């Protein structure tokens, strides 16, 4: 019974469970058995849940950041339905009282009891909360479609339930023996060491002895730094180099195991190959002993030596800094430390950073202030978590701190506290843990977090850790892990249909291709593979029948496919499209996007809708992703190819755009589209600045029929080719109503962006702490520190809001000259 589910992990998470076995480690064997305890406790609690409560896990509530409508609402036994004058402010309830009291009449005779699903969606209305307080709502409103919702009681929500259940003494310096190595390179190698507590160094560097490229070094390798005065985070970085400079590979490794002990003796080093000493990188080796070279080391005995327990630990001109700083600044908070403490407590990032780690005194007197700091707020936790702030003790502070984070809050830097998994140390961690729990409390979290791992199962640094989170998740949910599947099945049928569209792409004409992908879709496995699974984009949208004759492929390089889908329930809400692109990587892609969705929910909390269009973006596995399809929309570049016997027929290319708008707008509904136009392009204009997005043309900048203006492509950013603020006459023509001279139009939109602006400013911390922590990721074009920097100066954050707004006119003012 419980081979199969064992057997349908392994096929999910691309790795059989059996390799987990092979390595006999155990910190695997034991991460597993407590996290599948953990993992089965969560799954418990779950089974217990009331009816609500099971809503708010299966069905997270999607909220927005006076005006009556339309609601058609039906039953589940019946095809049956009514539809309602609402208003947007009434609650649920009242909508769920008219539904019932309307069914009375009809069948000629308690809201409580009863739960609005969104036809063909896995999203529910619920909660006391007035309508247009709903994304779905609030999306019906904007595009005048009307709200179709079914009445779904208690015991059928508990139905979905129920089939759904599963010491001081060692003051000796610390050194080791360096034996032999079994490499390949073209010269003398040079093996320098290196002690690490994160970024910073514990003790300087320490070098081997040139021995020839032909390697036995047997030498002892000493360090500036007590035994007694490890750190328990502390990590030993080697780099090996050929020179006459070039690097060959580098390893890292914890001096302290998983049970705290202090790590003895002989250990084999399988190096991973370099591009100086890499103090970031994974402290587990290189899993392909074949090919990897090897490091043999000697971790000398001092006898059994733990690490003190915290009872152990325990028993060991200021205000005008605190806004990169000298040494008799750092020597100040650290004398400081308690007024730091009490008056100052979000200061302790910069007294965590003074503080002297090559020295156990002062850690514990450090660790005593953490232990009775006052929690940080979730902005100031977020920085904590970078490789700056390597001790458990402050890891398991900042986490603590985080558990205040809303599941909407959570969603929004999941892909970082992702990536900050890479930084981890050990397999065992209060990050997974957390992760996992809130992951098992909430499906829409379960759901990503999931593919955020699966996507990486790839990279072989992080196929271990990963897989086994994986492993574990699947563990809590047994439903979900089989609704994951359904997902990997289509998926598994996309790509091989891509490889078909490639390869025929090379061969024939496209009307031929088209066909044939058809005709390979049209089979048994693909049409039952394909269809009826939750989209891995969004797990509310449900992708029932594939709908064939709609499916087409891209002409781009990478030939990435079209799928449209369609539902009977849904209806219109059913017909969705997905893009599969296979071959190039999207995370950075998604990380932009992610980056803009921020930015418009920053907005829409000071009351500004920007009108924008932030569409999905997911990678999903090894240079292959999904893209969700904006309907009714098309690229500048094609608007502007002007094709006869059109209604957008135009005189001058500048009209193209305009016209277009005039044919998908017709009369009165014109003056919406502009609007939605300008506010649109406003906040695009602020992202792509911000953001530097740079390599903008007609084909990567998109429009809806509805007005609405979006970008596509994202392949480029932080200037990344300092690019200049972006403004288009086609565009400028288009806010200025289609008028040659129009400032009413064009001074309001100036306000847009000047507005937008600043708002994101105000949280430029945001987007620092986020970007820092995104550097886990390993993204070409978000490294190092220059990159940080393009944010800090695009963000003007050394400047006040004044001498910012100036600043920014000026880069408006330069990049409206360079129009035309
Ligand atoms: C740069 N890329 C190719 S991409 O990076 O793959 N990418 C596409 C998107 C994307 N596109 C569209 C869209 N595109 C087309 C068009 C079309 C469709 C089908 C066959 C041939 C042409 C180009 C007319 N329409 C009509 N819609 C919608 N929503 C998206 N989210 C985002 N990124």
């Amino acid at each position: 019974v419980k081979k199969l589910i064992n057997s349908q992990i392994s096929l999910l998470i691309g790795k059989g469970l059996h390799e987990f076995d092979s390595l006999r480690d155990p910190e695997v064997n034991d991460f597993r058995t407590k996290m599948r305890q953990f993992c089965e406790e969560a799954a418990a609690h779950r089974q217990q849940l009331g009816w609500v409560e099971w809503l708010q896990y299966s069905f997270p509530l999607q909220l927005e950041p006076n005006r009556a409508l339309l609601v058609n609402v039906k039953f589940e036994g019946s095809e049956e339905s009514f539809t309602f004058q609402v208003s947007t402010k009434d609650m649920p309830l009242a909508l769920m009282a008219c539904a019932l009291r309307k069914k009375a009449t009809v069948f000629r005779q308690q809201p409580e009891e009863y739960a609005l699903q969104v036809n063909g969606r896995h999203e529910y209305l619920y909660g006391n909360y007035p309508l247009c307080h709903f994304q779905y709502i609030c999306s019906c409103l904007h595009s005048g479609l009307t709200p179709h919702l079914t009445m779904v009681h208690s015991s059928s929500i508990l139905a979905m339930r129920d089939e759904q259940s599963n010491l001081w003494s060692l003051e000796q310096p610390f050194s080791i023996e360096l034996i032999e190595g079994r490499k390949v390179n073209a010269m003398k190698l040079v093996v320098q060491a290196g002690l690490f507590h994160g970024n910073e160094m514990l003790c300087k560097t320490v070098s081997s002895s040139e021995v020839n490229v032909c390697p036995v070094w047997k030498q002892r390798l000493e360090f500036d730094i007590s035994v007694c005065d490890l750190p328990r985070m502390a990590r030993l970085c080697f780099a090996l180099y050929a020179v006459v400079d070039c690097p060959i590979a580098w390893a890292n490794l914890m001096l302290f195991d998983y049970k705290d002990q202090l790590k003895t003796g002989e250990r084999c080093l399988y190096m991973w190959p370099s591009v100086l000493l890499n103090p970031a990188g994974t402290v587990r080796g290189n899993p392909n002993t074949e090919s990897a070279a090897a490091l043999v080391i000697y971790l000398p005995e001092v006898a059994p030596v733990y690490f003190p327990a915290l009872e152990k630990i325990l028993e060991l001109l200021r205000e005008i800094l605190e806004r990169e700083l000298y040494e008799h600044e750092k020597d100040l908070v650290w004398k400081m430390r308690h007024e730091v403490q009490e008056h100052f407590p979000e200061a302790l990032a910069r007294l965590l950073l003074v503080t002297k780690w090559n020295k156990h005194e002062d850690v514990a007197q450090m660790l005593y202030l953490l232990c009775s700091w006052p929690e940080l707020p979730v902005l100031s936790a977020l920085e904590l978590l970078d490789f700056s702030f390597p001790d458990c003790y402050v890891g398991s502070f900042a986490i603590k701190s985080l558990r205040k984070l809303t599941d909407d809050e959570l969603f929004q830097y999941l892909l970082q506290l992702v990536q900050v998994l890479k930084y981890e140390s050990y397999l065992d961690c209060e990050l997974t843990k957390f992760l996992l729990g809130r992951a098992l409390a909430n499906r829409k979290i379960g759901h990503f977090l999931f593919w955020h791992l699966r996507s990486e199962m790839h990279v072989p640094s992080v196929a271990l850790r990963f897989g086994l989170i994986m492993e574990a998740y699947c563990r809590g949910s047994t439903h979900h892990m089989k609704v994951l599947m359904k997902q990997g099945e289509a998926l598994s049928k996309l790509k091989a249909l891509n490889d078909f569209v490639k390869v025929s792409s090379q061969k024939t004409t496209k009307p031929q291709t088209k066909e044939m992908m058809h005709m390979c879709m049209r089979q048994e496995t693909y049409m039952e593979a394909l269809s009826h699974l939750q989209s891995p984009l969004d797990p509310s949208t449900l992708l029932e029948e594939v709908c064939v004759e709609q499916c087409t492929f891209m002409d781009s390089k990478m030939k990435p496919l079209w799928i449209m889908y369609s539902s009977e329930e849904a209806g219109s809400a059913g017909n969705v499209g997905i893009i599969f692109k296979n071959g190039d990587d999207l995370r950075q892609d998604m990380l932009t996007l992610q980056m803009i969705q921020l930015m418009d929910v920053l907005w829409k909390q000071e009351g500004l809708d920007l009108r924008m269009t932030p569409y999905g973006c997911l990678p999903t596995g090894d240079r292959t992703g999904l893209i969700e399809v904006v309907l009714h929309s098309d690229t500048i570049a094609n608007i502007q190819l002007n094709k006869s016997n059109m209604a957008a027929t135009a005189a001058f290319n500048k009209d193209a755009l305009l016209n277009w708008l005039k044919s998908k707008n017709p009369g009165e509904a014109l003056d919406r589209a502009i609007e939605e136009f300008t506010l649109s392009c406003a906040g695009y204009c602020v992202a792509t600045y911000v953001l530097g997005i740079g390599d903008r043309h007609s084909d990567n900048i998109m429009i809806r029929e509805s007005g609405q203006l979006f970008h596509i492509d994202f392949g480029h950013f932080l200037g990344n080719f300092r690019v200049p603020f972006i403004l288009t006459y086609d565009f400028v023509h288009v806010i200025q109503q289609g008028k040659t001279n129009n400032s009413e139009k064009f001074e309001r939109f100036r306000g847009y962006c000047e507005r937008a602006y600043t708002i994101l400013r105000r949280h430029g911390l945001l987007f620092l702490h986020l970007f820092a922590l995104m550097r886990a990721a390993g993204l070409p074009e978000l490294s190092c520190s220059k990159d940080i920097q393009y944010l800090k100066d695009s963000l003007a954050l050394g400047k006040t809001e004044e001498e910012a707004l100036k600043h920014f006119r000026v880069k408006f003012n330069e990049a409206l000259r360079e129009s035309w």
